[PDB]
């Protein structure tokens, strides 16, 4: 199920990102700090409970959660929002809600590499990790 996503991974290209971000109405300074940041993700589990950390020069983002059941999350550029993460097709599928609004995080393995498209709105950004071993 998930033990293909587990480790630790860096960014080695992002696509899309500002306009991902000013979709999402984050602010000129905090896009610039963010177009040049390389975070590290971090994907551990401890029986049903995966923990996935977000580290970097500029933020650094921690959840906990089950698979399948909802949870409150507060955003790198703090949303407050009511999250599920689901595997469908294999992917990691998070989804996000807030005020009416969605955004979907999707982690697919594609040759090794993690593959991490964001859509909001009309933006769509692809990220993608390596894995550091
Ligand atoms: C708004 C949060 C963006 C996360 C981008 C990433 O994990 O590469």
């Amino acid at each position: 199920m998930v033990d293909a996503f587990l480790g630790t991974w860096k960014l080695v290209d992002s696509k899309n990102f500002d306009d991902y971000m000013k979709s999402l109405g984050v602010g000129f300074a905090t896009r610039q700090v963010a177009s040049m940041t390389k975070p590290t993700t971090i994907i551990e589990k401890n029986g049903d409970i995966l923990t996935l950390k977000t580290h970097s020069t500029f933020k650094n983002t921690e959840i906990s959660f089950k698979l399948g059941v909802e949870f409150d999350e507060t955003t790198a550029d703090d949303r407050k929002v009511k999250s599920i993460v689901t595997l469908d097709g294999g992917k990691l599928v998070h989804l996000q809600k807030w005020d009416g609004q969605e955004t979907t995080l999707v982690r697919e393995l594609i040759d090794g590499k993690l593959i991490l498209t964001l859509t909001h709105g009309t933006a769509v950004c692809t990220r993608t990790y390596e894995k550091e071993a």
